[PDB]
């Protein structure tokens, strides 16, 4: 559902201005109702969220709905100073408002342009009640209340001479969704998350080695790259605590196998998006303020592409490795690169005591024993030689040649604007997951790396791609990278070719179109207004290849759970292109086989409710002997068939280097 | 009334979602998403004003074709529907910007040409039948943007929801905008036949007043005495001699409106002014005349005095000597175009009968054709209600209501009374030449003559239902010479002081508009615009709205009444302030003077710098903005200064 907004009326002559800008800022028009009218009457559960208008004279309902309702209220110059008694004379004047850039202030320039239309001010402020604003003039133009969500302005944002009034409108919305999404918790949860945060910072390696058993179902989440802003901590466990579980998934059959510490496989005939939703809700823990992070345990695992069956796609292709592979991690181990320090998280039932408290004590123990000093730290043609000696692609050259040609024909018959044609590359080896990981994080360092080590098959991941990374607030990012450009090796070409990424109109066109096709996405499960683009056309290089980078916010609508969003975006945009529907049927006839954990998602989803997911690319999956990694790129009208074949051996490098 | 139901038809592509997020922020309301492969027999069309058709790789074909509603089709349709043809484009463009040059027509009202769009096509119009036309081109020579000439189809060969694109928003509520202009048209079984003829000629507006009208009895001459382009073009001139002539007076003391038939009998009924006035609009609906360059289609002309405010948000405190509404409904008039120098008569016959309104145009137009040959402080004993140091006294307590903050501006006004032995048409001569402005009237009813140099719009609606303001508020006096003018206009437009007075007018007219226009509609094209006229400088705002779907021209005027330029902010605490210490009532002035036309248009000035002649006297208005910055002798002195007009042509 969308979000329901109430309008008190105190009967001055600025209402229906609130009205036109909340309209416009959150796409519905508020209910209006008058100050005098009967609460008792009034339906205020049915309401998220409660603007108070500015009103003439002195600080009726509104009064009731500060104190009692307990909803998002804010406060406009006399709702401002209703707030600030409950706990130099300017009509039609300007003042420059200087502001922290908090709450209804986020994301507005300090100084902003501001109209006011009072003689009274908060003078001495109540200890419950902070400022997060003042006018050049020296009175206090914003406030706060410490816990409950309340908020005051004391100018008219609506004003024709105020800046940025539909902005603070969309900021206070995006409050109130944030509120009614931590009031979705209470005292429900079947857990207790004890913490422990541990001053050593070991090499991730010798934690993974060294903490983890080496045999049994383990995951490791790899910040390989550490880059402020980018990447920052670490995640490692098994499945030998009490509470653990391992969860898999077939579409074929559409039957989720559990394995809990019985040993037991339940086999529930049911879709996996719907299983994880109803898991994560019954599951629910909330965040700790202790942690740094939102990942206060859950489900660590992939997300394979054959899902798709459940969401916008058809059922056309069989994986032969589970179409979702999940841990219910109990127990884990969180590296902070930033600090310097480690973070132990243990569940407990909320009733007993399984041992976590125990857990956190003996591997704090082992922790300290691996902390040691951290030891020291390709182009074309020859990037684009091929996928190995032993390798063999679903499609040489010449079948993928035409499988380029059919896409520029759908294209040209106006099927599909931007295909995302990949190839499945199969090699024998004898090598074990851990050693080849150690390789291939070393080859390709990378913000989102990972080895999932499960019964069924191993996930060696040198991924840089953010799929979904969903706050516990409900705060949406996505990153979609489209547009690759392979290194130079000679540091002149390398640069030169970095250059030529940014600027091309060809690999713009390639991104712009995945930006419109994951906006639409996100905007299916996200509040009207809240869908916007920071960063366009962003270059990021990495051992590999130079990469064309986008970033999309939105913040999800109430009533939608974080496993909705996931459903809602998946498969990713940057790994099928628009419209996703009718080029994934494309996709299922040209490929003539599954994708698998390629072009998948890999990552967390949080008991906070938050989640952060890779998109599976430069990614070896290990079983039966076998290396198999997936390797694409985007099929536009202006594409050459030998270039974007050349593309697809270039992405594989990392892999093909790892394995030898 | 109530908001605009649009209607998304999803043609399977990842765009409609997008196209959601843009028409809910553009219009305020998000649109019902319906998958093409839908029933049409089943789907409430009825209950939809609008219809946005998604792009493709259905039901879209009958939403163009059968519904007969408002369509923007983007990208994929309406071009091969109608028999166009759809070839290849010089290159196919796929997430490719480019710039679109356009007419800034429809769909491109207000954006920059040219401005930035991303285009999803690899075919577009090469040939267009005579019925669509082209509205936009792109940098390669390829039609962007079209419509249909008669049916409300509009096409755009871009993705304006693109992020990428430029004015997506602004597409989608000028789609909006129209889709409420087809609904409002096609609303207006016709009581009156209209028939108009054009003679190319432009006599003296005065020596039509003198020979075509009559010196005594019930006329109008709304005088455009001051003439430039887009301000002011066309003067209307009539009597009540017409068969189906009526005039129209009302008291808020009985609640009773009195209309005057031309047989001589008048019928009283027991009904609010605004609910009488909306009600006969709404029976003699009479379509726009698209030969008029003008939309004052005949109807009702005349004034809402200040006392009406007893029926909108005000308090029936003081009753007026004059009639608290007065209209002639004028079934005969003449239309001066002072731009391309011609005549417009139009004359309404009963659809049934025919009453001699072909046989007026024909007698009058030679009649037009002949005159054309010929013609191509306060005063001395004047009296003031409040004297100078009773009126200090009142702004003394209007800043006492301002530190309580019980008002941020109220506009304080005082009532002259002076006797003269001058006539209407006369003296009305002297006040047309001393100031002539766009909005001047000479209304000679019974009880009284109205006198009116007014410069401002108060509202001016069209029958597409676009609604502008211009008030005033902010005023200097004029110069000895060219070099203190320039001064005075620099001054006006730069003073704190001035700025406050006119913004809180703003705002309180946005709020007045709001209430009963399109969410997103509402804006401020212009902010502290400088007019210059003969007797004073005047600081000037437009704002501009579209009324909601089911909200009446009537309806639209009372929410706005009285004029936020004549009361301040808040108008229902001011009006209160007003009626304490004016101690009686303002009459004609301070209300709106104008026409209310059969198609559904108005347009009304404020009455300011207005002479009311009644029983061998002359009362006229003036007063300002009272604001916490107000010195009360420069605020008094303003009043008198004001009066000049008033004053000079008196005497
Ligand atoms: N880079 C993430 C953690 C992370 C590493 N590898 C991952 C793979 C999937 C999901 C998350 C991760 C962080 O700093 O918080
Ligand atoms: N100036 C208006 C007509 C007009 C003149 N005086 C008026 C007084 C009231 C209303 C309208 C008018 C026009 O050109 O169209
Ligand atoms: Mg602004």
């Amino acid at each position: 559902r969308h979000m329901r907004t109430l309008l008190i009326d105190n009967y001055d002559s600025f209402t229906h201005n609130l009205f036109q800008y909340i309209g416009e800022a959150t796409g519905q028009p508020p209910v209006v109702v008058p100050n005098d009218a009967d609460w008792s009457r009034l339906p205020v559960e049915d309401f998220d969220a409660i603007v108070v208008s500015p009103g003439p004279g002195s600080p009726g309902i509104s009064r009731r709905a500060i104190t009692d309702s307990g909803l998002p209220v804010l406060g406009v110059c006399l709702g401002h100073q209703g707030i600030a008694q409950l706990f130099e004379p300017m009509h039609g004047r300007v003042s420059e408002v200087r502001h922290t850039g908090e709450d209804v202030f986020r994301g507005l320039p300090s100084p902003f342009t501001a109209v006011r239309y009072h003689s009274l001010a908060a003078t001495d402020l109540p200890d419950e009640l902070e400022p997060l604003a003042w006018s050049d003039d020296g009175v206090v133009m914003g406030l706060r209340h410490r816990e409950k969500p309340l908020w005051g302005v004391q100018f008219h944002p609506e004003s024709i001479g105020s800046d940025f009034g539909r902005e603070i409108m969309a900021n206070f919305r995006d409050l109130a969704l944030a509120h009614h999404r931590a009031r979705r918790h209470g005292a429900d949860s079947p857990y207790e998350l004890h913490v422990r945060r541990v001053d050593v910072l070991p090499d991730a390696e010798e934690v993974r080695r060294g903490c983890l058993p080496g045999e049994g179902t383990t995951f490791w989440l790899d910040s390989s790259s550490v880059l402020e802003g980018a990447s920052r901590f670490s995640f490692l466990g098994d499945d030998r605590g009490p509470l653990a579980e391992y969860l898999t998934y077939r579409v074929a059959d559409g039957v989720v196998s559990v394995r809990g510490s019985d040993g037991t496989t339940t086999r529930t005939r049911r879709p996996f998006f719907n299983y994880l939703e109803e898991q994560l809700e019954r599951r629910r823990v909330p965040v700790a303020p202790e942690l740094p992070f939102e990942f206060n345990l859950g489900y660590v695992g992939y997300l394979g592409y054959e899902l798709k069956a459940e969401t916008t796609g058809d059922p056309a292709h069989r994986s032969p490795h589970p179409d979702a592979a999940f841990l219910f991690a109990d127990r884990a181990i969180a590296l902070d690169h930033q600090e310097g320090c480690c973070y132990l998280l243990a569940l407990d039932r909320r009733g007993h005591d399984d041992g976590a408290r125990a857990w956190l004590r003996e591997t704090a123990e082992t922790l300290t024993g691996l902390a040691v000093r951290a030891p020291a730290e390709f182009g074309i043609p020859e990037a684009a030689a091929g996928f190995g000696p032993l390798a063999r692609a679903r499609h040489d050259k010449d079948a993928y040649l035409k499988r380029i040609d059919e896409c520029l024909k759908e294209i040209r018959n106006g099927e599909s604007y931007e295909i995302c044609l990949t190839n499945m590359v199969t090699a024998p080896t004898e090598a074990t997951a851990l050693p080849l990981y150690s390789a291939l994080r070393a080859i390709s360092p990378v913000p989102y790396g990972a080895l999932l080590e499960f019964p069924e098959l191993s996930v060696l991941s040198a991924s840089p791609e953010r799929f979904l990374t969903i706050g516990a607030d409900g705060g949406v990012e996505s990153k979609p990278i489209k547009g690759t450009r392979p290194r130079g090796g000679t540091a002149e070409e390398d640069e030169r070719l970095r250059a030529d990424l940014a600027g091309r109109e060809k690999d713009r066109a390639e991104n712009l179109m995945i930006v419109d096709l994951v906006r639409n996405d996100l905007n299916s499960v996200c509040a009207i207004g809240s869908v916007h683009v920071p960063r366009l056309f962003e270059v990021e290089t990495y051992a590999p290849v130079h990469q064309l980078v986008s970033t999309i916010r939105g913040r999800l609508r109430p009533g939608t759970s974080t496993a909705a969003c996931v459903r809602a975006a998946f498969p990713g945009g940057s790994m099928t292109g628009a419209p996703k529907k009718r080029t994934m049927e494309i996709i299922d006839r040209l490929e003539e086989g599954p994708r698998g954990v390629y072009s998948g998602a890999l990552g967390w989803f949080a008991l906070s409710g938050a989640a952060d997911l890779s998109i599976v690319i430069r990614t070896i999956v290990l079983a039966d002997g076998q290396a198999e990694f997936g390797v694409g790129g985007a099929i536009v009208s202006l594409s050459d068939q030998e270039e974007e074949f050349t593309e697809t051996v270039v992405k594989a490098r990392a892999m093909v280097t790892a394995l030898d």
